[PDB]
């Protein structure tokens, strides 16, 4: 198991435009389109992102594509933002995947602002950090995704996945 694999489970693969737990257009493998409610704004910002007239429908490989672009820039958010990286830098490779899944789902900033739980996490203290984690909207919201990630930082495998 990995991260492509992981993020693939928990946010499938759809080649037309849908609208994602939020109600966000969104399209190929989680990747959000436009937060406006315009859909006609949706298929604009799909164009420009394929590079093409797409009619909001796309192919299996652009939506590979557009996934791994995603996911790169998910790391590289991480390295850059200065109350992230050091958590990061401190975890084994299974929990840096808990934290890239979270960034790729919430955004930088909404992972930053878990201030507690990070902390909790750079120090090890699985157990502590997994119950505060709960306390989000994020876990209200979208329960069984959140269990899957939280489940992984607590134990550090891929039982979860599995
Ligand atoms: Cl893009
Ligand atoms: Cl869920």
């Amino acid at each position: 198991m990995n991260i492509f694999e992981m993020l693939r489970i928990d946010e499938g693969l759809r080649l037309k435009i849908y609208k994602d737990t939020e109600g966000y257009y969104t399209i190929g493998i989680g990747h959000l389109l436009t937060k406006s409610p315009s859909l006609n704004a949706a298929k604009s910002e799909l164009d420009k992102a394929i590079g093409r007239n797409t009619n909001g429908v796309i192919t299996k490989d652009e939506a590979e594509k557009l996934f791994n672009q995603d996911v790169d820039a998910a790391v590289r958010g991480i390295l850059r933002n200065a109350k992230l990286k050091p958590v990061y830098d401190s975890l084994d490779a299974v929990r840096r995947a808990a934290l890239m899944n979270m960034v790729f789902q919430m955004g930088e900033t909404g992972v930053a602002g878990f201030t507690n739980s990070l902390r909790m996490l750079q120090q090890k203290r699985w157990d502590e950090a997994a119950v505060n984690l709960a306390k989000s909207r994020w876990y209200n919201q979208t329960p069984n995704r959140a269990k899957r990630v939280i489940t992984t930082f607590r134990t550090g495998t891929w039982d979860a996945y599995k």
